[PDB]
């Protein structure tokens, strides 16, 4: 068996093998990368998302999202305020300002330790899930809003047509700006490209241990757990390396830096954290080894959860059983 200690791998594919992109996950596959639940590719030398980020401040990021925490500094939630609207440009300006710049560190470790330590004293604003694309359109290479669409893979797997889309959301972060542990929708794939700017730290837990991640959150989210089966979707939840070290849960991590593409694979939980400004693109994606996964994603069905028009067919065609009880909880 490939990888048997589910590390995170990094590749170097060649322009060559930059061509077919079904074809390199297939390859990365092979050589055991899902079994970490996240990949790093370095694009080729020759390659390029776009020309230049010179004229992205006119973007407008409607509702940005203040993220508050409540608990300990390894263990905690955080709830979105939504604030008011504004463009790329102020908000660089305000991901720069004193208030929320990132402190003076003399490497990623420390810079780590600063936020787990620092994390919840601070609420920073996040600009995430805007529907948009930075590739340029004659970037013919891993562009991700030119991919395959997960509906045309479940066609072509399954045979039945469903409706709905599949298009990339842009993510604007700053210093302190987290994402709680998930695995995707579904327990797709995703593909997360970081366009600009400073790095993003990730962590992951092997798909293969996912439900050992589960166990200890139900136990350290006593409450919420009550509330619904799967609240881990709500999307809420930290817990620090340390905490997860303590509790003997096996998990990886990784920073993605400037021009470097990150894929998580199905069922595989991921956690982090931005360094300062930047700006990511990420897309979820489908192969023929995700229906069986698909077929087996918990669902919440409390409300809280709140997901795209395009979950529905999913949902109805792979686990129809659940469709019902699902689709009240969309309402
Ligand atoms: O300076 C900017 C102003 C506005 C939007 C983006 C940038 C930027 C784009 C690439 C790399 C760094 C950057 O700060
Ligand atoms: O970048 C973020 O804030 C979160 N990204 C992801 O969870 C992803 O690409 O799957
Ligand atoms: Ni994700
Ligand atoms: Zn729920």
């Amino acid at each position: 068996a490939q990888n048997p200690n589910c590390n995170i791998m990094i590749f170097h594919p060649t322009k060559e093998e930059f061509n077919d992109f079904d074809k390199y996950i297939a390859y990365m596959e092979s050589q055991g990368a899902h079994r970490a639940g996240l990949a790093k590719i370095i694009p080729p030398k020759e390659w390029k998302a776009r020309e230049t980020y010179d004229n992205i401040s006119e973007i407008l990021i409607a509702t940005p999202l203040q993220q508050v925490a409540s608990g300990r500094a390894g263990v905690f939630t955080q709830y979105h305020k939504k604030k008011k609207a504004m463009t790329v440009g102020e908000y660089r300006h305000l991901a720069n300002s004193k208030k929320y710049q990132t402190p003076p560190h003399q490497n990623f470790e420390d810079l780590e330790r600063k936020y787990w330590k620092n994390r919840i004293y601070n609420s920073p604003i996040y600009g995430a899930d805007i529907s948009g694309s930075l590739f340029d359109e004659n970037t013919k290479q891993w562009n991700l809003g030119h991919l395959g669409t997960i509906q045309d893979l479940l066609e072509k797997e399954c045979g039945v047509v469903i409706e709905g889309v599949n298009t990339p959301y842009l993510y604007f972060g700053m210093w302190k700006t987290t994402f709680a542990w998930h695995t995707e929708d579904m327990d797709l794939y995703s593909i997360n490209y970081l366009h600009l700017g400073e790095p993003k730290t990730w962590y992951v837990v092997p798909p293969e241990h996912g439900q050992r991640l589960e166990r200890l959150a139900r136990e350290l989210f006593p409450g919420s757990s009550r509330g619904c089966g799967a609240f881990l979707r709500h999307k809420v939840a930290l817990i620090s390396p340390t905490v997860l070290k303590e509790n003997g849960i096996p998990f990886n991590r990784i920073t993605q830096e400037a021009g470097e593409f990150m894929v998580t694979f199905p069922y595989g939980y991921h956690a982090g954290f931005n360094h300062g400004f930047n700006c990511a693109e990420a897309i979820n994606f489908a192969t023929p080894r995700w229906i069986d996964y698909g077929k087996m994603a918990s669902q919440c069905s409390c409300g809280e959860a709140r997901v795209t028009f395009s979950m529905d067919a999913f949902v109805r065609i792979l686990q129809p059983e659940r469709y019902d009880l699902w689709k009240r909880g969309q309402d």
